[PDB]
């Protein structure tokens, strides 16, 4: 019985990484996901330049999920590159970069100097579109027209295969038409569902106080909140793009909530909040749990079941 | 002490109803939800000819939640019509119709039938801007244009004041355009937030099935699951409508989640999967829950707390 995967050119001992944002921010964060038994790992989504992100309190957990608007607090593109370049061990596992840019203009000039490196390296590139454009607009992946300016010039300016982290959807003409326009782009090679779902607003009782400072309280929800928003958009980018990989991400804090992305299409397995919450010892968990349901079922491989989700009737 | 408020011309025992869609498609579930301790009821969303609806199992419940996709089977308009018409005790609690026809010209027809009885009755009008997917455009809600035409046809034709059942949103933009749609019609006199948040799936592990058979097992999703998203559509709506009134949906379990819809700014609180899994025994728990939560803190009435969520900084 295996967890091993081969995609991108790359192999890979397990399909579990992090999810961007978590446990991936500094270079001692990328030492500790590179320490653990994950089976990759991604850096946090970057900007040109170094920023503070927003005002503190600005994560929060609960039993069933998280909430935050970190307002991208990142060390900027040049470090995470060197860390790229330089300091990552890839006969460890692969590596991931993530790159936010707040304008098609500052992707464009990360993705031009990161090619090299992703040519030399073999670092590979995840383009976060469920990120702010103009103010007043809605974020990149839910202006189509936008999201079709921003896949067009970091393919030119790219020229290499890279993936793309998605918002979730909600609607089935939503899902047809972004699907069809990452279908434009055969350098998308992989797409992330999904980030978070978006504004919501966590409330506490007692205090009667919103949890986060930012956007008076309105954030991202992860964890257990957005599992089967997650399975559909998984599900639903895997039947519509035939020829990319889809990557699983929300909801997954145990091997069956692994194994259910799976099921809906899944070929990686990235994890958020339960990670944030639980520290990287989860991933020997998730490892562990994954492999008792794949001995139960007899599967002796994660191929043997990957998409595999029956229908009724 | 007593939960009782006025709104909209009525008087309400407390803030309490059903979701539209639980408990409220036949005569016996109508008359059911009458007899219960709820505030108020709304019938089942009608189209102007009866509909069987899709396939079984079209709903599921879990710890969670539920996802369903029922697809609108209902009695027809004529049937709720005479209910509100010759069989609803209206002396017992307020009634809302909840009407959801196919086309504009649907709803326009059934909306200038409704308004005499509106005015003879006081029978209220809650329109469902969510209808069954057409490949190739948005539900209604989701286009702004056909919003604002629905709306504009609407309100020419029934000419007394009304509510729209909305569903969540997830990006502050579309927050800013969907409340000023909503701000051009001074009929829409209320809001209910939020409607199931669209096109989850669930799946089971043990048969590697998703759990309804429609629409490949995508489904709407409620319970605990959307209780943050719901808080947040109530507030973006409360602040962005001030002349009107925002109802909440979405997620109650308890008169603690009632308390945080409260907060958040609503002004009825309608309970749907909670509903369909307890009965309608939920509503005497619910209001003994919120009394309690208020008796505790001080608060004498709902209009002490209602919208006065508080932020940091
Ligand atoms: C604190 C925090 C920071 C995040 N930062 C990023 C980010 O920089 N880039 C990104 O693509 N997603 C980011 N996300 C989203 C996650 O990558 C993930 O899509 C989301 O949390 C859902 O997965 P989960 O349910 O496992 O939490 C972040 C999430 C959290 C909780
Ligand atoms: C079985 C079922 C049927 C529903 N039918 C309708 C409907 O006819 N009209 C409507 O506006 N909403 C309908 N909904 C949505 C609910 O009114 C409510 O918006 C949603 O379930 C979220 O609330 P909850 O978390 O309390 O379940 C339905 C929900 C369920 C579970
Ligand atoms: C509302 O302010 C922002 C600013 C940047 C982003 C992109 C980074 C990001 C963040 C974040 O840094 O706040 N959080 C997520 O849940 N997902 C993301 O993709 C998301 C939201
Ligand atoms: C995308 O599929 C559908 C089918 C019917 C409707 C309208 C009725 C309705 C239903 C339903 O009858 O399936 N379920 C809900 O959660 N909310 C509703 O508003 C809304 C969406």
């Amino acid at each position: 019985m295996c967890l091993k995967l081969n995609l991108l050119d790359h192999v890979f001992a397990n399909p579990f990484m992090n999810a961007a944002g978590v446990l991936c921010s500094t270079e001692e964060d990328l030492r500790c996901m590179t320490a653990s038994s994950s089976g990759a790992l991604v850096s946090k989504s970057c900007t040109s330049a170094p920023r503070d992100g927003n005002p503190e309190p600005r994560y929060m957990a609960f039993p069933l999920g998280s909430i935050n608007s970190m307002g991208l607090p990142n060390l900027g593109f040049d470090f995470y590159l060197k860390y790229a370049s330089d300091l990552h061990d890839y006969s460890k596992k692969p590596l991931f970069l993530s790159i936010s840019g707040l304008s098609v203009e500052e992707n464009v000039a990360m993705v031009r100097r990161l090619a090299p490196v992703a040519q030399e390296k073999g670092v590979l590139l995840e383009l976060n579109l469920s990120c702010p454009n103009v103010p007043g607009k809605p974020q990149v992946a839910y202006d189509f027209e936008a999201m079709r300016t921003y896949l067009q010039q970091v393919s030119l300016a790219y020229g290499l295969p890279f993936g793309v982290k998605m918002p979730p959807y909600f609607d089935i003409a939503h899902f047809d038409t972004a699907a069809a326009v990452l279908n434009e782009f055969p350098l998308v090679k992989f797409v992330t569902c999904v980030n978070s779902v978006g504004n919501g607003l966590v409330i506490d009782a007692e205090s009667e106080s919103v949890v986060i400072k930012p956007k008076q309280g309105f954030g991202g929800l992860g964890g257990k909140y957005i599992l089967p928003t997650a399975l559909a958009n998984v599900n639903a980018f895997y039947r519509r793009c035939p020829d990319k990989l889809v990557f699983g991400c929300g909801g997954v804090y145990s091997g069956e909530d692994a194994f259910l992305h799976i099921l809906a299409g899944a070929s990686m397995v990235q994890v958020g909040t339960a990670l944030q919450e639980e520290g990287p010892g989860i991933f020997t968990r998730l490892e562990d749990e994954l492999l008792e349901i794949m001995a139960r079922k007899g599967y002796r491989t994660l191929e043997e079941f990957r998409g595999r989700v029956k229908t009724i009737e």
